[PDB]
DNA sequence: GCCGAGAGTAC
DNA sequence: GTACTCTCGGC
């Protein structure tokens, strides 16, 4: 079928090896404070490079 | 409307 | 043994 990563099923333990590996992140354009670095990238495409490229 | 975090895998 | 990516839900 498919596989929507549903966090609804029980037994969802929160190991820190998921949030600890990530470290605070700031945007050097609008100083937006993004916690996870992976999200920082997404912030670039939404609040800056979100313009149609060429 | 954007943001914050969970899971599975590979080397 | 760790960090990686994609995905979902919330105020
Ligand atoms: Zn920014």
């Amino acid at each position: 079928p498919k596989a929507k990563r549903a966090k609804h099923p029980p037994g969802t333990e929160k190991p820190r090896s998921r949030s600890q590996s990530e470290q605070p992140a700031t945007c050097p354009i609008c100083y937006a404070v993004i916690r996870q670095s992976r999200n920082l990238r997404r912030h670039l495409e939404l609040r800056h490079f979100a313009k149609p490229g060429v």
